[PDB]
């Protein structure tokens, strides 16, 4: 038979799909959504033994064990039991194209089960299996006898076994196929595994049961008054005395009930339909449900019968919101979103695709916190509770077919294909039937980046036709097809467009106005965060807000997916594409996520939390206007606390409780500000705390922050006449200068500060020297590869121009002493190839005060590509265990990214000042530093730094953090230019102009000294 | 596997769907359309057993011939061989509703056919079979080998033999299951048969091949330029040197050609199709294609290599034309359609529905003849000739998918389960794929009677988005849904509303203007033929002539299902619903067509053919203003001949050549007519002729006409004087009245003109009296049945009156004597259980010229339905060979169906005055008759009158045709009011109420005479 290689062949004797059931036999367990006794896990431990092919399956193993079999704990991928490799490959198919077959080498896991049934169970009614996901087909035996075969890795199968289960002790028999016409399918750049990775339950049922039942919520103009309006279909045998009743409940009190016999309203000439009945109750007043405010109903629908004996009970949480575009925009309760969005794979660094219930309520509580409000299921339907804690805690859900064919050629071979449409269907189809009566679902998608084919534009008919409360989006063929009613591209930028032929991907604002175009536009991806990224964040914000039809997006993406390997200590790494011998593979591009795979964030998630604020301020006088962004909501949880300091020292401060209405402003003003005695900047920084916890924040949260300038006194203090003069020492090889117990040498061939003494310590491993490059960030590499290069990435153009082997030549070194002063001049030529690339020019000045200034000039070819810094370096002897700054943070930030920080006095220890990408570069830069110490040093000026046990060198030399070893010393990089880090899309340069080294001469200066 | 009980298995194996191939290995045989050696039929004789169930078939069977097997002809119906009998059902499935399952007891059809296959097939390229009908599953097996399983009985099923057979003899084993889970997809309303009931045959391509091909013809605004774009698709290996051309000819010049490789534009990110090629030509000035004139063009697709060599050919018929809706019409080429059409099933009274190539063009060339231009393929892809003969001799086509599932409950039980989308989409994907290039199809058509579901709304889509050359309509759930572009009901009326519940028929005027409403109205299905029917057919034409949106409708339908059957002698007879021993049946409801299952017409279809003229007349003074109704067309083939005659004697006639432009009027003077000879009515005749013979007509063919009264010269001529005096004898028991030769018996007991003589020839074998009933036609009875009473049926409705057994009493009965004639005057009282139904007076004159003149004037209870007629009747004793009569004619005519009879004087063998409807009715009426003459007799008076050897009673008792029996003399029907037929549809009252008999009070008078 082959069904595996057949997409006429999608299942076999499998249940029809419908919403979650339990089955309660009591009304009010349905009503609390307490456990069912007729629902029951079968999770656990398994016997499990691994082919590598299906032919190679013994037939004994249908009828009992194989002995040789291990004992594992299902659900499970099989290759985080070490039995095959797991394979990261992002667009290309891990298998030969070649459809619908795949390869006989298809690696098979036998799964089995011995266990109980009571006979109650069997005594009557129904008994039936549920496969909550299976990746990515597979067969079943009950007791040595076949009972059918399912597809679709991510929407539950369900076979009734009724016929098969004998009372005691049974056993099940599972065959799962790696590969199946099922995987052309299911080709998400996601790492590539398999088993039984999501639950397995055995429900029953009684004969006349509840089949189905849809919750509907139409509204008044003004959303005062509400019809819920539920539709049951029972399957088993019609009698006169059965009934369904349906009842709403707000918490404990019973807001609403209706009952009524089987049997619909005439539909066509041949009737009705006598085996459902719609129940439609009122609700006055009803209590929203937004992303907001969360607020939720019980639904219970009790099938019984006319004496009132309770045959059985399905129930479900009711939310109640409208979802409509109106007018180009995305209404939600008639008010317009701002999507602030993320996309979420189901990913454990550990479990590989097996999802815990702790693990996606750290996720929500981690979003929550970081004043995200959707999330898009990339790419396929999730582990269902997964619905319920959006539902409860509030987060706008796209549910998305688990639909994706990318690697095909062209993108839409298969969705074009009608041969194709049964088995897309199905993935359609049985995700809207099983998910739809959830309130956080508000837009379903028709899966990523197939193209666009005729059976999008048929399932995105269908949809609209049986599920008219939700939009419908889909991205392929261009992002703006007929088969979607948002405009949802993945990775447009804001004003530059890229116009690729067929699907050009236009500046967002330029595409809302499109001739003839009206639709609203959100990003179904954008600001791909791979490593160090989220540069440009900012600018996507500032057109959200102010575009209307501009409704936000969903970053890309949510967890870095990378899985834990051990070394021979056996202590834990983190591995990417590659790292388990898969191949080909897509190495670190599988790890995009603002978390870390353990949930540890990435600097960047800061800077999204800050973008993202519901609350936006503005300052005038001593007024601070807040205005809210909540569209719901009333601020009854916020206080708004300020606070001034002088360069980092506190003046003043205080606290006002917000009182802002939806869409509101609130004026606030501040209080005389005392004058300040002490030249310097004075700062205005608020914040907006939480006074209470909720059920997603603790007491004290802080949901958002500004900061302004306020007044600012120049210094104009002369110093004081120095209590010595720095005493100048010329030999044929350095200039030498002394001072107290302090040397500072200047080698008169390389033209650099070779070494600096404190008493009779050497300050530095390394001469400080001039530094135009950074060990390469995943946006400045992009898709190049050493066996092939992209010479269009940042990267490439700098190798090729020298830009890493440059050598600097000195052009000039000379020495001279002022009246209270010692000053050495330098100029050095870095070239390369016979071309000069840059120059450098300084001073140094050393003072009686044992200061040492210093002044850089830097002139840069205009044809040489846009360096990634301008700045100077050096290995300090010394190590310190705290880092004390006054500039922007406290964590890292990048010319592009530093939105979120602040400027105040942040002290660190020396290890937060390093921040671990999986795949190292540069990285831990803070910008816009005033003053910097270390160790007994101090540099004062107005730069950037990054300070670190690592070298640029070893970074940029190394491909996973677990190699990195921390060198003598510590590396200092100071900075007077700092290239900005991109992220609008990896695989392309995407650091904006603005951002660019590109002003051809450079100036900065710098005063370090002894502290 | 059971795989005819899973609607999720719909074939396997099976090949992908395509234009028609015959890969020619030579070009000009391509662009002639000859014959290709690489297209080969097995039709013919086979191997063929029957058997109960699957499971009764040994495996003896794949492997040998079965010695008992039958040697039959293929294709066939296997019912039809005697093997099993046919079942004609309208709505209720042949089977129990159990779906998917179908019945254990399944007939099953063994054939199998041992065929040779030359080497040279073999050692290249690909061989595979085609099974074009296969009703309703099948698997398939070649050599022993099982190769693939087929569902849809309506397409051709494709298989790839290439790796089966060998060269020399070969054998085929097709195993036919009766019924499948595909059945519950064919409900149609016909006789339910099974078997390779279309061609088989077998196709050789090179393994480098055409796999597909679309063309489209796009146009300028005035049509004056058009693009051909042919789209090309190829399968096996792709090289370099391969190119493809295409080229179109006019006939045997070549109009344009183009050549190109492979490789189509980019399509999305991955790219393009590297297999595909879009060739787009150039053609000023085309000949567009129409109904009113079929031009043609030839389209050859040549796959070859750059070096010249050709690899392969294909080709198609190309008719340049536009279809499109806009502004709530449908036009072709820019001009709206009005459509004249009929709906038309595959039936052969002996082959059951087995359709061969003389019988299409017979079908389609009667149809032209009476003015039809376009073709309801009701309700499933036809053989794929009757396109073909549709482009070549014009005709619209509406093709529509195999989709019937009227029998469930509701109707959309499984058109909104998506667990049948898959199998409801592969029957409209592989209907567009096989028929898209034909011009002839202008619509396509979802299906009929399946409700609407969610189902057709996404294939809706698909459909619009793969070819949105044509408008998709369907009737389902309304006539009016989401799913249709077209209003299109099926029998709703012209100014009467049918408002029923959920899916009301409103009056077709008052639908096109509902609020919102803008679509086209096209009936998908009206004036529905069965048995003497058609009344009220004017009333759609004059509305739609009326209606710029009312676009026409397709007649229910074309011939009627009746199959021939062998009675004891060897004498063949028509049969129908329960004819086999079928039961539960339709009976009579299989006949519903324009014509008899030979083809013979039925009276009905000159009323179609007059109504459907394409040339309106008008007329004032001596003046015809004749407009065309062609849209494309001059009237070139076209003389106008007229005629005007006194009482049916001819005074003059011409002829005038027609020179109309389509839409344009043409004035044509009569000349001046001279003065009549006497008294009468004037009548002009026009007729339009042509005069030259066409692909579709013969020399002299009628293609309307219309009469018109003209000047009238009442008679004021005072006849001569009897030289006589009728004498009168008075007996108890009778009044007598002589007059010479004749004798006039009038029984003093019944009141009833008993005998009547003429020398000692008595007239009458049964007495002349008052008849106000009729033998019922299809329409009267309706679904009534014995079983199953219809009380709203005009039958029954009659019968419940007592109106058939109504007894006369008399209630007068006198004789007087004037001066030059005898006079009897009579009055009858006709009642049922004490209630006075119809009162009827008279008076008899019988005067010295023997004229006898009767005087009547009959009153009807205001409360008793309404008679179907109002006249009197007697059996002659005389049988003569003529009729001859001064009235309208020559064909039956009834009060609402009796436009395109004309008035003139007729004479026609008695037997042309009786109507052999197949079930026996009331039939032959003839109206507006002044005279009537037959034998010895002459009437005359202003009446309606049948005339035959049957009486009323012995058609009301009689079910078929066949069984009727001569009576002795001859029966006389003169009415002087008559019911109308209706046949807005057959199972409701449908006489519209200015053709129903209820003045209450109504006179007539007749002269009765001896010729
Ligand atoms: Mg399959
Ligand atoms: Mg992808
Ligand atoms: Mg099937
Ligand atoms: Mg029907
Ligand atoms: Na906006
Ligand atoms: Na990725
Ligand atoms: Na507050
Ligand atoms: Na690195
Ligand atoms: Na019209
Ligand atoms: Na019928
Ligand atoms: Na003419
Ligand atoms: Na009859």
């Amino acid at each position: 038979r082959r069904d595996w290689e057949n997409p006429g062949v999608t299942q076999l004797n499998r249940l029809a799909a419908h919403p979650p059931f339990a089955s309660w036999r009591n009304s009010e367990e349905a009503r609390t959504d307490r456990p069912s006794q007729q629902l029951r896990s079968l999770n656990g431990e398994w016997r499990f033994a691994w082919f590598p092919a299906p032919e190679a399956v013994p037939e004994s193993w249908l009828e009992c064990d194989l002995p040789e079999a291990d004992t594992v704990v299902v659900p499970s991928n099989w290759q985080m039991h070490g039995y095959d490799a797991p394979i990261y490959t992002n667009v290309t198919y891990p298998i030969t194209v070649n459809p619908p077959f795949v390869p006989t080498e298809n690696p098979t896991g036998c799964y089995s089960l011995t266990f109980n049934v009571d006979e109650s169970w069997l005594q009557e009614g129904q008994t039936r299996i549920i496969f909550d996901g299976v990746n990515s087909a597979f067969h079943l035996w009950c007791n040595g006898r076949w009972v059918g075969y399912g597809q679709d890795s991510r929407l539950p199968s369900e076979f009734d076994l009724s016929a098969f289960l004998r009372a005691g002790e049974n056993r099940l028999a599972v065959m799962v196929l790696r590969w199946s016409d099922g995987s052309y399918l299911e080709d998400q750049d996601m790492w590539r595994m398999s088993g039984i990775f999501r639950d397995v339950s055995l429900l029953h049922k009684p004969t006349t049961q509840i089949s189905d039942f849809h919750v509907a919520t139409r509204f008044n103009d003004d959303f005062s008054r509400a019809v819920l309006e539920a539709e049951v279909q029972m399957c088993g045998e019609l009698r006169d005395y059965l009934r369904v009743t349906v009842s709403l409940w707000q918490g404990e009190t019973q807001v609403a009930s209706g009952t009524a016999p089987f049997g619909g309203e005439i539909i066509d000439e041949r009737g009705g339909y006598a085996d459902r009945v719609t129940l439609r109750l009122n609700v006055e007043n009803p209590k929203l449900w937004s992303a907001e405010i969360p607020n939720l109903y019980r639904a219970v629908v009790e099938l019984h019968t006319a004496d009132g004996t309770l045959i059985e009970a399905e129930a479900c949480d009711v939310g109640f919101r409208e979802v409509r575009i109106e007018n180009g925009l995305l209404l939600l309760n008639g008010k317009p979103l701002l999507i602030r969005g993320v996309n979420r794979h189901e990913h454990h660094p550990l479990h590989g695709q097996v999802m815990d219930e702790q693990t996606m309520v750290q996720d929500i509580l981690l979003m929550k916190q970081n004043n995200f409000n959707a999330v898009r299921c990339s790419h396929y339907p999730n582990h269902p509770l997964w619905y319920t804690l959006c539902d409860r805690y509030g987060l706008y859900v796209v549910d998305e077919a688990n639909i994706e064919t990318e690697g095909m050629v062209p993108m839409n071979r298969l969705t074009d294909d009608p041969r194709w449409l049964p088995a897309m269907s199905e993935r359609v189809t049985r995700m809207v039937q099983r998910d739809r009566n959830h309130p956080s679902v508000i837009i379903w998608s028709l899966g990523n980046e197939s193209g666009h084919g005729a059976n999008h534009d048929a399932l995105y008919r269908w949809i609209k036709s049986v599920d008219p409360s939700r939009p419908v989006q889909y991205e392929g063929g261009g992002a703006d097809t007929t088969a979607t009613d948002i405009i949802c591209p993945m990775y447009a930028r804001v004003d530059e467009d890229q116009p690729f032929p067929a699907v050009p991907k236009w500046s967002i604002k330029k595409w809302l106005s499109l001739p003839g175009e009206t639709r609203p536009l959100i990003l179904c991806e954008y600001a791909h965060a791979m490593g160090n990224s989220l540069g440009g964040f900012a600018k996507y914000w500032q057109a959200f807000r102010q575009y209307p039809r501009l409704q936000g997006g969903f970053v890309w993406d949510w967890v870095d997916q990378s899985l834990i390997k051990y070394d021979e200590n056996g202590n834990p790494w983190s591995a990417y594409g590659g790292d388990f011998g898969d191949t080909p593979n897509d190495r670190q591009f599988c790890m995009n996520g603002l978390v870390f795979a353990d949930r540890t964030p990435h600097p960047a998630l800061t800077e999204a939390k800050h973008q993202q604020q519901f609350f936006q301020f503005r300052l005038s006088g001593q007024t601070i206007e807040v205005t809210s962004e909540y569209l719901f909501r009333h601020s009854d949880n916020e206080l708004l606390h300020w606070m001034v300091a002088l360069d980092g020292k506190p003046l003043a401060s205080g606290e006002v409780p917000l009182d802002v209405a939806p869409q509101g402003k609130q004026l606030i003003e501040l209080p005389e500000l005392p004058q300040p005695e002490s030249a310097g900047q004075l700062w205005l920084t608020v914040r907006v705390v939480q006074p209470n916890a909720t059920a997603w924040s603790e007491a004290g949260h802080i949901s958002a922050w500004q900061q302004w300038r306020l007044a600012e006194n120049l210094s104009v203090t002369l110093p004081a006449a120095s209590h010595a003069i720095p005493h100048l020492t010329t030999s044929e090889m350095d200039f030498c200068i002394e001072l107290g117990n302090k040397r500072w040498q200047f080698n008169r061939q390389s033209g650099f500060l070779s070494q600096m003494w404190i008493g009779d310590k050497k300050q530095l491993l390394t001469p400080l020297r001039d530094q135009f490059t950074r060990a390469p960030l995943d946006n400045d590499i992009g898709v190049s590869e050493a066996t092939r290069i992209d010479p269009n990435a940042w990267v490439e153009r700098w190798k090729a121009a020298g830009h890493y082997q440059a050598e600097a030549a000195l052009l000039q070194c000379t020495a001279d002493t002022l009246a209270d002063a010692v000053l050495i001049t330098t100029a050095h030529a870095w070239q390369h190839q016979g071309k000069t690339l840059f120059i450098s020019r300084k001073t140094y000045r050393i003072d009686g005060s044992g200061q040492m200034a210093i002044t850089v000039d830097v002139e840069v070819a205009s044809d040489t590509p846009h360096p990634a810094r301008i700045g100077l370096n050096c290995q300090l002897a010394q190590v310190a265990e705290r880092v004390n700054w006054l500039g922007l943070g406290p964590q890292e930030n990048y010319p592009d990214r530093l939105t979120a920080a602040c400027f105040d006095r942040w002290d660190l220890p020396l290890s937060d000042m390093y921040t671990p990408y999986v795949f190292p570069s540069e990285n831990g830069l803070r910008c816009g530093t005033r003053e910097l110490n270390y160790g007994p040093h101090q540099w004062r000026g107005d730069f950037q730094f990054n300070i670190s046990r690592y070298s640029q060198q070893q970074l940029m030399e190394t491909s996973h953090r677990h190699l990195l070893h921390a060198e003598e010393g510590t590396w200092l990089n100071i900075d007077g230019f700092h290239m900005g880090i991109g992220g609008d899309d990896s695989w392309s340069p995407s650091v904006s102009a603005e951002f660019q080294l590109s002003a051809g001469r450079y100036h900065y200066q710098l005063v370090w000294c002894q502290k």
